[PDB]
Formats: structure tokens, C-alpha cells, sequence
């Protein structure tokens, strides 16, 4: 096939001008994110109870709804969360690769037939399944420096003029609002309802009976009398629009005459739906929305959609309203791919200028130049077919790859130029010759590196959606490169280069380039002189080899392990969480502090904080607080001091000295779509009905066992919440019955009054929003406060609760957890320094194997996974190294030599475990990858060798030794080129410190430090390999 | 207007008419609850007569020859054609009185749409037409949206249906043009290995 | 027995308002009458699955389906792949007169 | 020519067939009643008729 | 899958007209063979449940 | 795969059975098929080797 | 089993194996419906049955 294309140059620049083109298109129309979908696919169902405890929900809702989750398929498992604040989230996650639409239709089909079965109040407040998820493209912040607007004001107008156009604007998949549209709020007066003898049910049946829409009928209706002509719909009671309607509504008439209106008894007003989160920025009171990016949209382009529409938006907005960006990664994002597009351009021109180096030819530099970028064309074509995302992984990927292409390029090109400079042939012929040389081992490289780097396809889980990236990427530039190395470089060596005479080496040449090539020449012969050497005394050598495998096996076993290295986005975060009991107002203060020491203290660094008040994660309620720090551009943070793992650190030292309030600020994980590190989930499972307090005790147990092996277990912690005090009111409905006085009645006000009641809608400026009743804060703080409050008797006496009820203190969960239908407790944890998660597993199994009867547990999240996918990536890489050997052995038709190949695998991965030793870094993705891509291109070098060599033993008469040392002679130049031109390419990357320095520090190191070591030591260990094979085994 | 400066086009549109219907006149029936209550008739008393008498009611189903079909109440026709037809109409009050619609209830009339259409979430109107004799549709979408374009300020427009469609096959075809020219540019110069063949 | 504005705002805009963010959407047009009934199409690009589409905008619909009137609830809301012409029509009449 | 002959050409979609059926529309004021829009059909139905 | 998601969409049109008794013993849609896979019986062999 | 992972989780619950509860299994074709089809593959077996 | 259970009067008994594939069943077999189709009622539809 080269020689093909030798003779149709026009044919092979048309394959390269086809791929370009669908390089092009792809590039225009790949969709862009910062990481592809990592997560199992999960679905949330969200319900709410308003003025529901935490076992009230469990027991009414969370059960019915978990009972009725059958027959839903590729379901991995299901947890869920019942909560004070009225609140059950069930997160069902499914098998990797189930579609999630249908997991989602049928999630939400299973919970239709058991709407039903649930209490009234939370079939009205809606129950919503979701697709599950932790991070926003973007947050759109929107605050008022006036003071004229509240947090509620701020919603309801995005609301009702923002939201819209924003859910509208392409690659939006889903909006968020940070609050809610207004609600009509009627606040009670416990006093004036006593007044007039009235109870919140009349309030209620008040409001219903005159906030109503009423069916009436038609003027001239079908079937209609013989001679009717005129035909008009009647229009009846309507839905009231304004507080002031509302004010109107008419309680009673009293015997005097007089009437008790609604604005009588209660305070009306337009309000929020609910007042549990407060939301501010940089102390002003803010809404906003949370934007999710749509499957297969453009991060960059819907985020300047979104800022687009925002600024359209701006000039309709009242006074004092401003837009902001709280929580922005998208420039992380931006910088990131912008370095690894850097990283690729230098990449081609230094392999230009030491191309230029080697072969002082500007033609023969020419042609890698064209090579590589139509490669990264084709592959970014290959990345669009199979439908993926120029993501981080990705781009990645071709960064490790570059140095196969520019291998498989120089290959090509200094093969061509060195036959026309050892035989003097025209460039046609000497690229035929060259070609015929090299294309049989072009072909097996393919092979082998297929056989290395496809099995990274098959892993499971995220991990294994994680590598499929890295996989896909590096097969098809490599395979791209290996078609191009067949079709179109060597047409361009036909085409391009010009004769070289029979022993022009440059000796003669003046100036630089002169006493580069006679320094290099007489390197070459030196080198070729100690390999002669090394061959005399093989064995010495052998044990040399062994050395370094027992050495690499030595840093290998004490590396420590990883995922993905922690980056700096620009943003991190702070959680405030408050004794048991505490109040609103505690954590505002606690938040207000945060905030001051993030805008006093470090004001150079931070721009801007976005403190929410009620929500922290595992977990909400009024102790809890969340506040996102967002940091001013990374060129305006220099120094290693101005970075977030070091503000982060002040942050937490400063924060420590706050009482009554654990405030930790902490950077985000790699991916934030999971919660991620060298840890462990642990379920501890109710199996026998034994009950919360049981379970608590069991945890206990747990918890002492693993606080007593520090040295295996380290921050072995529950996930969850302690027991609370809860007041509890006893209604004795005996005296009830015998004071003439409703259980509903009672029941109905002490809910409406201190729980809060959903009545119904009315319209508001042309859209439907909730009306509410609760009693006045003032009449609903403290348990005192419970004998404000009166209900009316059948005898129209109103009696006093005291007269019917009694109260008490006790305990109670705040937060109840389930796991797989059964009650549950979250223990989450991480080995200690040098240990693995799967032997922390294992003592986590051997303490939880001794606790009380009727105790089981479960593993979830990452540690189910890991649980689940166990020796498989070992398992397929001896498939690999199996299948790799029989390609070098079909190869080169040799059982035996295949083996001089394969002993080089070493030689590499030595180094970069030292350059990974040296510098800090963990065994993670990029390392490993990283490493596979060394092995790769070590394989390929001692491949070409081991071909070349043998070629000159079987086709020509020459000797083993002699064979080999003409081999290693013929190698030594593009090798060297390769190397260089690799390192070179990836010292940017050693040497960032920038945004997005880790990833680009653990991709670097690894491949520095492996390419060092692989060109060192191989041009002097494959020879020795290949002559002890060879005479071993002839 | 849009439809008068279309008219005003008789050689370049034809039958060019609105895909909807026209403001209606309503009957807006308010009920004085607190007078109801005066007089001990119950509000849904009142509201259940109006909706079963002139509107009609589905109370439950039957079965007729074996299948499950609906019962309705409603009122006879005569009883249900003008306004003035409440006259016939009580209502029992908790005495047993029989009170008329007249004591707690007044009307009015009202103009309101009997049909509202939205395109892309905003409130729309469709608008439906042909080309005259001798012209085609391009033409006549051309017309129509430069008569569009002179129309008050925040009112748009937007082709569907097969307009829609018309729209994009006519976008799309200069680069399908082009593409496959030079498809057959590439495949040709790789036949013959030459650039000239292709050329000429 | 609702007006097209009431059911307008009471149905027709709460759906619509969710119905964003479906995959391969070319555009949706609604219509909301006198006699309270809503009529929302989407229609989506050529060579889209249908019932792909059909659970997205279910799954989206879903979410609209609580914040609906009680009563709108009861009739039902039906969402299900659509056509705007008649394949055949097909007559039924009475030769003696004696039906009607 | 060619060109000038492109541009001037009028575009359209597909032609219309004669498929041997066709549709009227009848739309009364607002307000009339179902047996004048029957009245009307009558007169539309007489004229096809005859 | 599909089968099963259209009758529900299907039979949610039905779910309110349905008595309120039948509602809340739980209607169940499912799309299975109608042959048992298999037969998992449990007993007490200490007799001391019935 | 069904029958194994209805296996797996019968034997996930057994370590919490009351005590005497036992698990039986008076209807499973599975072992039918498995022999069958492991006869099946003897057969190819002996075939080779005949 | 059959032949055993053929002299129990209280009860119809029958002993079967199952088909190799249940669904096909019989090789033989046919599944007839007899329909209603215009109301006559279960009585008439019991009667033509007979
Ligand atoms: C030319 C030929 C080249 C072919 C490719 C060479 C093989 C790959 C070289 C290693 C690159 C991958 C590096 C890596 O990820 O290794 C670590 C990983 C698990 O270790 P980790 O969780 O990172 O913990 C580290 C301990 N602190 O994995 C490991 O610990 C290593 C697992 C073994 C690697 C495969 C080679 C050995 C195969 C036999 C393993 C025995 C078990 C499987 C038996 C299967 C039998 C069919
Ligand atoms: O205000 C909080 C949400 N508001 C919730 C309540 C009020 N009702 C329902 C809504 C803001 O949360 C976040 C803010 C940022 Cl900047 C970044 C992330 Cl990841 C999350």
C-alpha cells in the first residue's frame, strides 16, 4: 500500500484533504464540556410534607413510595433521606450504560401508581423525579444594591421575567430557580381569631370557598332551541388576583351587624413558599438560577448564549438590580483547553525545529507538519463519529499521543533520508526502499499498541467511563497515525525531498550545523563501540536488568494511589454547621462572619462569596450553612500563597477559632459530579426490625471499634445526624370528645398555625401561584406560645389546648436514611497513609462481622464499585500481554524473539515511577495512562530495532553481532529525534504552575521521566535482549 | 394591519386569512356570596344548579347493552338560551325557601378570545395564505416577510409547517451545491491522479 | 368550564414552562380554548425517534403534572405522538331514514 | 447567464397535485349560533351539489 | 419498555375514574412472562412458626 | 442471570432468617437446562476426540 | 398420578408435564374466541358456546 501511494501523490493528498475536511466539520460541531459523563445514571424522587417531621415523612411517604420501586430494570440499588424540614429524597441508581430517559419514565411510572397511597398534602405539593445530579453549568446570581428589594421580590421577578428566556436559550437543559414565584402569605393572629370565635379551618374553608374557579355553562348551548342566534360562554367565580381581594374575603357576620373579614384576623402579604433558605451575596439579599448544560451541547457556547441573553435582559430590569456570576468554572474550563491546544501547537513546531536539527532539510521538516495535524484531524473526526466530547480526558489523550505520532512521522521521514544518504538513491526509490523496510513493523506496532491500549475500553464503572476516554482518543490518532505513516508520508517523502548525494553526511558543512553533525557522528560511533562492548558480557547485564525490575517493583508497591489530581477552578467552598437546635439567625451570624473574613482578610483573592443559609450537603435545616467562594482571575493570584489549597488552609485555621459553629472551607473534587478520594461508603443496615435506637447503638459500636485502629482507618465518621430534642403534644382525644371539640379541628390548627398550610392558587399578574396560611411568627416561637391558641367546640365554646392536651421533651432523628428499602446509617471513611481502600474494606468487614444480631451492612457508591469491578483491569492487560506476543510472533515468525521486545516494558515505567517518586505525585488516571503511552512508544523503538536487525541477519548474510550493531546504528538518529522532540513538548507541562497545573503536572512527569529512562537504557538493553534470545534459541 | 397590507396585494397573495377565531362576547355571572349566606342558600348549592342546569353535568356512568357509558343532567334547551332563563331557576335555602338567582346574583357583559395560541411560548397568531396565479410560494413567503418587517416594534415573525420546511431546503441548498462539487472535485482527482482532468 | 385565558394560565403556560430542554426540539405551538381545552405540540427534527421524544416530553411533563388544577388532573393529560391529517374518513349513514 | 438565470428563478417546495379531494372552511361572526353555520354548510354543500 | 410506558400513559387517563378502593390496593402494570421463573418456598423445620 | 442474582440476594438475607426458617426450591428448571446443555458440549467433546 | 387421582370425586385432578417451550404448547392446538358482538348478554353468549 506505500507503494501505492508512492506513485500516486495525488491520491494520497485527496485522502489527506478528506480526512482534513471531517476534522474540520467535527471540530466545528463536537460538543465541548469539561468532563464527559462519569456518574452511573441516577434518578431522584423529591417530595415534600410541609410541617412534617422526619419520621412522619419516612412513615407516610418514603416507605409507600420505596414499597411501590419494583420492576424497574438494570437498577444497581436505591437510598434515601427523610428530614425534619418535611423533605424525602429517594435516589435510585442504575447500572452504567442504562439509558437514563427510560430508567426516568419508569421510576416516575412506578411512583404515578403510588401517588394514591400518599397523604393528601403531599400529592397537592407535587412529587418530582428527576435525573440526579450535584453541579450546574453555571449559577446566575441576581441581587439588589438598593435594599428596595427582599430575597422574595428578587425570585419572584426572575420568576416571572428572567427564567423563561433562559430555559429557552440553546444547550439550557434544565433551570433552577434559587428561591420561588411569590405566594399569597396569610399571616394569623391567634388573638383576633379568638376575638371573633374563628379557627384556622374557617380560615381555610374561607379562602377555599371564595378563591375558586366555578364551571356556569353557555348562553345558546348545544343541543339549542330551532331559532337561537346568539351563543356566549358564561363566565362565573374567578381566581382572586391581589392581597387586597384576599383582604376582602368575608369570615362571619355578627349578630350586631358587624363583619369579620379576612384582613381582620391575619396580616396578607406576597411572600415566599417557603422561608427556609436565605440566600445572600456579599451580604445582599440574592435569587438567582442554577443552569444545567443539555446531552451533547457546547459548555462555552450556551454559557455566552446565557451571558447574551442576560445582557438583552438588563435593560428592562428595575432599579438596582444587578446580574452576577457566584459559582463560574466555565473560565477553568476555557484555560484548560486553550493550555492543551497550546501544548499541541508547540508540540509540532518543536518537532519542526529539531527536524530541522537532525536533518538540516526544511523539505524533510515539512512533511511531519502536515503528518501529525492531519492525524489530529482525523482523530477529532473519529471522536465525533463515536459520539464523544472534546472534554478534558480527551484532549488529554492527544497530548499523550503526540509522541506516537511524531514517532510514527520521523520514522517515515529520517528512514527515507537516511537510505538516500547511505545509497544515494533518488527520493522515489529510496522511499520505496525505506518503505519496504519499515511497513511489516508499522503494521505490528499497530497490533501491538491496539493489544495495549483498547483493554482501557473495557474497565467498569466510572473508572472504566473515565479510561474509555483516554482509550478511544489514543486508538484512533494511533491507528490514523499508522494509516498516514502507509499512505500519505511516504508520498510526500516521494514528492518532497530532494537528493542527497551517496556519503553527504554533513561533515563538510560550516557554521552550527557542522559541528552538530560530526559531533553527533562521532557520539554514534561511540555509542555503537560500547554496545559492541556490553554485548561481550551480556550476563553483567542481565543482572543490571534485574536491578531495575526489582527496583521498579520496589517504587511501584509505595506509590500512593489516586483518581484525578485536585485542581485549582477558581472556586471553592466553606460549610458552617451549628450546634443541634440552633436557629436561623445563629447560622446567619456565623455566615456573616465567614463572609467578612473572606472580603476583609483576603480581599486580593476572593471577589465575591455566595453564602446560602439552611442547606449544607448531607444534610438541611436551620443549623446548616453553605457559603461559595468565588476567586478573582488566577493572573491576579501569583504566588503559590494565593492559590486555593493554601487559602483554603488560612481559611480553615481562621475559622477554627469560631465557637459553637464547625466551619471547614475545602476545595472541590476534580469531577464534582461524584464526591470522590481514597475513602469508603459503608451502609449499616436494620435487617431484623430492631429500630433507630438499636441501630444508633450498633454505630457506635462500629465507630469505637475503627476509632481503635488509627493506624488502618483514618476519620471514620457517620454521615448523618445525631437525635435531637423534639417537643411532643399528647392529644388526649377523650377530653376532646368530652368537650365537644373535633380531632380534625385540632389537628387542622395546630398544623395550619405552626406548620403552615397549603389552600390554594390564585393568579397573580397572569400566573398561577401557591396561597398559604401559617400562623405570625410571633405566636408560633416557643412552647408557652401553644396556649395562645383556641379551637371552637360543637357548644361554640372555644377551648384552650390546655384543656385537651399535655406536652412533653423527648428525642428524635432529624434526619432518617434508608438503604435499599431498609432503614440505614451512612459511615463514611478512607485507609490510613499506605494502606490500600480494599484491605480497609476488609477490616471494615472483619469489625462490622461482630456487631449485634440482626446488624448487616452493604458497601455503595465508589466502594460498591470497586467492590464490583475487582481483578478485571489486571485480568484483561494479561489478555493484552498475550495478545502482544502473538502479534511480535507473527511478526517477526519467531516464537522467541518476540520475548527481546517485550523485556523493554520495564525499562520505562522505572523511570516515570521515579519522576512520580521525586516530585509527589500519587498513581493516578493520567500517571497510568501516561505510562501506558511510554510503553507504547518503548515498544515501538525496540520493535524497529529487533525488525531491523533481523532483517540484516535473513535477507542479508551478516551475523548476529554484526546485524545488531548495524541495527542499533541505523536507530540510534530517529530515536534520539523522537525522545528529544517528546520532552521538549512535554516540559511545559512538568514545568505549569497555572490553572490547571496538577493535571498537567501528573500528565508530564510520568511521561518525562519514562521517556528519559526508555531512551536511556533501551538503545543498550535491546541489543542485549536480541542477542541473547537469538542464541539461546538457535 | 399585517392582513390589510396583504390584502392590499391581490396580484401576489391570495386568501390570505387568520388560523383562529375572533373576540367573542362573554356573560360574566357574579354570585354575591355573602348575600346567599343572608338568604341560607349554600354556595355550592347555587354553583352546582348553575354548572348542571346550563352546562351540564356528568354525574356517573350506566350500562347500556353491556357497555359502561355516561349519565348527564342538564337543563332542557328553552330553559338554557338567554340570560333572562334564570327567571325559571331556585334554589332551596336551608328553610326550604326557594330562592331565584335574581336575589344574590348580577351579570355583565365582557369581550374575551375564545382561542389563544403561543408559538415557542409566546403569544402568537397564525396566519394562512396562497400565492396568486403565476406566482410560487417563495415568492409569496419573500412578500409576506418584508410586509412583516414593517409592523410595529416588538411583533415578530416565524415560518412553520411546510414553510418551515420551505425555508430550510432553500437555506440549505447552496452548500449542498457546493459540497458536492467538490466531492466529485476530490473523486475525480483521485481517479486520474491529476488535478488538471478535475479542472476541466 | 374554564376561559382560554384562565386555561391559559392555569394549564397551558404551567406545561410549556417545562417543556424546555428536550433533545432534537424544532419548535412547539399551543392553542388553549373557550371550552378549557389545551393543545401543545412539539415537533422535533427529522429522523427523531418518536418515542425517544415522547418519554423526554413525558418525563418533562411530569413535572408540570402536580402544579395543574385538581380538576385537570382528574380529566387526565394525555401526551402521545401526533399526526395532522387524516389518513381515510370513513361515513356512516342511514338508507331508510329511520336513524338518526 | 446562468447566474442571471438562477437568480431570477422563483423557488418553492413541492407542486401541488390534483389528489380528487379538497377541504372548505366556513368561519362565522363571533357569536353565531350552530344552526347558522348549518345553513351556510347547506348553501356550501348545494353549490357543490349542483 | 416502550409497550409498558405507552399502556401507563394510556391507563393514567383511567387511574381517576377508577374506584377509590381499587386505587388504593394499587393498580400494577408489568411486562413479564406469564410462566414462573421459579418457585422459592420458605419453611420452619423447628415448627415454631406457622 | 436472573435466577443467580435471586440466588445471590437469597443468600444476602439468610444470615438474619429467624431461627429454623429454611429456603427451598420446589420448582427450578435451571438445573435442567444447565445439564442439558453441559451434555451438549460433552457430546461436542466426544465427538472431537472419536 | 393421573390414573390415581381419576378416583377422586370431590375434585378434577390432573398430573402433567410442561411442553418444551410453554408458550407453543401444543403442536395441535387451537385458541378460539367467541365474541359478543352485539350485546346479547353473558346468557346468549353462554348458549351459543353450548
Ligand atoms: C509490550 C507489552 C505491554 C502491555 C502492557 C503492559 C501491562 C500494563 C503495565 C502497568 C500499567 C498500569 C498501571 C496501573 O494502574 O497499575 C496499578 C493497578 C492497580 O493498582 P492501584 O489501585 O493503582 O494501587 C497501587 C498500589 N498503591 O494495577 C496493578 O496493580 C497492576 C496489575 C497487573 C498489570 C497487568 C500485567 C500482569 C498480568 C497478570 C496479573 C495477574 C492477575 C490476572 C490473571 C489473569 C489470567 C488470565
Ligand atoms: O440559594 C441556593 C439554592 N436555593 C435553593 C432554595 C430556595 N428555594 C429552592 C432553592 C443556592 O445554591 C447554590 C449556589 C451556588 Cl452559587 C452554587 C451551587 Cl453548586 C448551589
Amino acid at each position: 500500500m506505500p507503494n501505492f501511494f508512492i506513485d500516486r501523490p495525488i491520491f494520497a493528498w485527496v485522502i489527506a484533504i478528506i480526512i482534513m475536511l471531517a476534522g474540520g466539520l467535527a471540530i466545528l460541531k463536537l460538543p465541548v464540556a469539561q468532563y464527559p459523563t462519569i456518574a452511573p445514571p441516577a434518578v431522584t424522587i423529591s417530595a415534600s410534607y410541609p410541617g412534617a417531621d422526619a419520621k412522619t415523612v419516612q412513615d407516610t411517604v418514603t416507605q409507600v413510595i420505596e414499597q411501590n420501586m419494583n420492576g424497574i430494570d438494570n437498577l444497581m440499588y436505591m437510598s434515601s433521606n427523610s428530614d425534619s424540614t418535611g423533605t424525602v429524597q429517594i435516589t435510585l441508581t442504575f447500572e452504567s450504560g442504562t439509558d437514563a430517559d427510560i430508567a426516568q419514565v419508569q421510576v416516575q411510572n412506578k411512583l404515578q401508581l403510588a401517588m394514591p397511597l400518599l397523604p393528601q398534602e403531599v400529592q397537592q405539593q407535587g412529587v418530582s423525579v428527576e435525573k440526579s445530579s450535584s453541579s450546574f453549568l453555571m449559577v446566575v446570581g441576581v441581587i439588589n444594591t438598593d435594599g428596595t428589594m427582599t430575597q422574595e421580590d428578587i425570585s419572584d421577578y426572575v420568576a416571572a421575567n428572567m427564567k423563561d428566556a433562559i430555559s429557552r436559550t440553546s444547550g439550557v437543559g434544565d433551570v433552577q430557580l434559587f428561591g420561588s414565584q411569590y405566594a399569597m402569605r396569610i399571616w394569623m393572629n391567634p388573638n383576633e381569631l379568638n376575638k371573633f370565635q374563628l379557627t384556622p379551618v374557617d380560615v381555610i374553608t374561607a379562602i377555599k370557598a371564595q378563591n375558586a374557579q366555578v364551571a356556569a355553562g353557555q348562553l345558546g348551548g348545544t343541543p339549542p332551541v330551532k331559532g337561537q342566534q346568539l351563543n356566549a360562554s358564561i363566565i362565573a367565580q374567578t381566581r382572586l388576583t391581589s392581597t387586597e381581594e384576599f383582604g376582602k374575603i368575608l369570615l362571619k357576620v355578627n349578630q350586631d351587624g358587624s363583619r369579620v373579614l379576612l384582613r381582620d384576623v391575619a396580616k396578607i402579604e406576597l411572600g415566599g413558599e417557603n422561608y427556609d433558605i436565605i440566600a445572600e451575596f456579599n451580604g445582599q439579599p440574592a435569587s438567582g438560577l442554577g443552569i444545567k448544560l443539555a446531552t451533547g451541547a457546547n459548555a462555552l457556547d450556551t454559557a455566552a448564549a446565557i451571558r447574551a441573553e442576560l445582557a438583552k435582559m438588563e435593560p428592562f430590569f428595575p432599579s438596582g438590580l444587578k446580574i452576577v456570576y457566584p459559582y463560574d468554572t466555565t473560565p477553568f474550563v476555557k484555560i484548560s483547553i486553550h493550555e492543551v491546544v497550546k501544548t499541541l501547537v508547540e508540540a509540532i513546531i518543536l518537532v519542526f525545529l529539531v527536524m530541522y536539527l537532525f536533518l538540516q532539510n526544511f523539505r524533510a521538516t515539512l512533511i511531519p507538519t502536515i503528518a501529525v495535524p492531519v492525524v489530529l484531524l482525523g482523530t477529532f473526526a473519529v471522536l465525533a463519529a463515536f459520539g464523544f466530547s472534546i472534554n478534558t480526558l480527551t484532549m488529554f489523550g492527544m497530548v499523550l499521543a503526540i509522541g506516537l505520532l511524531v514517532d510514527d512521522a520521523i520514522v517515515v521521514v529520517e528512514n527515507v533520508e537516511r537510505v538516500m544518504a547511505e545509497e544515494g538513491l533518488p527520493p522515489k526509490e529510496a522511499t520505496r526502499k525505506s518503505m519496504g523496510q519499515i511497513q511489516g513493523a508499522l503494521v505490528g506496532i499497530a497490533m501491538v499498541l491496539s493489544a495495549v491500549f483498547v483493554p482501557m475500553a473495557f474497565f467498569g464503572g466510572s473508572t472504566g467511563a473515565i479510561y474509555r476516554q483516554f482509550s478511544i482518543t489514543i486508538v484512533s490518532a494511533m491507528a490514523l497515525s499508522v494509516l498516514v505513516a502507509l499512505i500519505l508520508t511516504p508520498a510526500l517523502c516521494a514528492t518532497m525531498l530532494k537528493p542527497i548525494a551517496k556519503g553527504d553526511h554533513g561533515e563538510g558543512k560550516k557554521g552550527f550545523f557542522g559541528w552538530f553533525n560530526r559531533m553527533f557522528e562521532k557520539s554514534t560511533h561511540h555509542y555503537t563501540d560500547s554496545v559492541g562492548g556490553i554485548l561481550r558480557s551480556t550476563g553483567r547485564y542481565l543482572v543490571l536488568y534485574l536491578i531495575i525490575v526489582v527496583g521498579m517493583a520496589y517504587l511501584f508497591v509505595r506509590l500512593p494511589s489516586s483518581f484525578l489530581p485536585d485542581e485549582d477552578q477558581g472556586v471553592f467552598m466553606t460549610m458552617v454547621q451549628l450546634p443541634a437546635g440552633a436557629t436561623q439567625e445563629r447560622t446567619q451570624k456565623v455566615l456573616n462572619e465567614v463572609t467578612h473574613y473572606y472580603l476583609t482578610k483576603e480581599k486580593n483573592n476572593v471577589e465575591s462569596v455566595f453564602a446560602v443559609n439552611g442547606f449544607g450537603f448531607a444534610g438541611r435545616g436551620q443549623n446548616t450553612g453553605i457559603a461559595f467562594v468565588s476567586l478573582k482571575d488566577w493572573a491576579d493570584r501569583p504566588g503559590e500563597e494565593n492559590k486555593v489549597e493554601a487559602i483554603t488552609m488560612r481559611a480553615t485555621r481562621a475559622f477554627s477559632q469560631i465557637k459553637d459553629a464547625m466551619v471547614f472551607a475545602f476545595n472541590l473534587p476534580a469531577i464534582v459530579e461524584l464526591g470522590t478520594a481514597t475513602g469508603f461508603d459503608f451502609e449499616l443496615i436494620d435487617q431484623a426490625g430492631l429500630g433507630h435506637e438499636k441501630l444508633t447503638q450498633a454505630r457506635n459500636q462500629l465507630l469505637a471499634e475503627a476509632a481503635k485502629h488509627p493506624d488502618m482507618l483514618t476519620s471514620v465518621r457517620p454521615n448523618g445526624l445525631e437525635d435531637t430534642p423534639q417537643f411532643k403534644i399528647d392529644i388526649d382525644q377523650e377530653k376532646a370528645q368530652a368537650l365537644g371539640v373535633s380531632i380534625n379541628d385540632i389537628n387542622t390548627t395546630l398544623g395550619a398555625a405552626w406548620g403552615g398550610s397549603y389552600v390554594n392558587d390564585f393568579i397573580d399578574r397572569g400566573r398561577v401561584k401557591k396561597v398559604y396560611v401559617m400562623s405570625e411568627a410571633k405566636y408560633r416561637m416557643l412552647p408557652d406560645d401553644i396556649g395562645d391558641w383556641y379551637v371552637r367546640a360543637a357548644d361554640g365554646q372555644m377551648v384552650p389546648f390546655s384543656a385537651f392536651s399535655s406536652s412533653r421533651w423527648e428525642y428524635g432523628s432529624p434526619r432518617l436514611e434508608r438503604y435499599n428499602g431498609l432503614p440505614s446509617m451512612e459511615i463514611l471513611g478512607q485507609a490510613a497513609p499506605g494502606k490500600s481502600t480494599g484491605e480497609a474494606m476488609e477490616l471494615m468487614e472483619q469489625l462490622a462481622s461482630k456487631l449485634p444480631t440482626g446488624v448487616g451492612y452493604d458497601w455503595t457508591g465508589m466502594s460498591y464499585q470497586e467492590r464490583l469491578s475487582g481483578n478485571q483491569a489486571p485480568s484483561l492487560y494479561a489478555i493484552s500481554l498475550i495478545v502482544v506476543f502473538l502479534c511480535l510472533a507473527a511478526l517477526y515468525e519467531s516464537w522467541s524473539i518476540p520475548f527481546s521486545v517485550m523485556l523493554v516494558v520495564p525499562l520505562g515505567v522505572i523511570g516515570a515511577l521515579l519522576a512520580a517518586t521525586f516530585r509527589g505525585l500519587t498513581n493516578d488516571v493520567y500517571f497510568q495512562v501516561g505510562l501506558l503511552t511510554t510503553i507504547g512508544l518503548s515498544a515501538k523503538n525496540a520493535i524497529l530495532i529487533v525488525e531491523f536487525a533481523k532483517d540484516l541477519m535473513d535477507k542479508e548474510g551478516k551475523g548476529l553481532i554484526e546485524a545488531t550493531l548495524d541495527a542499533v546504528r541505523m536507530r540510534l538518529r530517529p530515536i534520539l529525534m523522537t525522545s528529544l522532540a517528546f520532552i521538549l513538548g512535554v516540559m511545559p507541562l512538568v514545568i505549569s504552575t497555572g490553572a490547571g497545573s496538577g493535571a498537567q503536572n501528573a500528565v508530564g512527569t510520568g511521561v518525562m521521566g519514562g521517556m528519559v529512562t526508555a531512551t536511556v537504557l533501551a538503545i543498550f538493553f535491546v541489543p542485549v535482549f536480541f542477542v541473547v534470545v537469538r542464541r539461546r534459541f538457535s
